[PDB]
């Protein structure tokens, strides 16, 4: 399963799929944090 839906994100803790537009916002749509535990800035 090399993806979910359009450029969406998959979390290796659990397996869920999240709307990847929300990988750099500071709150966490995945079952952990991996949205943005790697999307720093300034
Ligand atoms: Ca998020």
């Amino acid at each position: 399963p090399g993806g979910c839906h359009t450029d969406e994100f998959q979390c290796r803790l659990d397996g869920l799929c999240i709307p990847l537009r929300w990988r750099c916002d500071g709150d966490t749509d995945c079952m952990d944090s991996s949205d943005e535990k790697s999307c720093e800035g300034v």
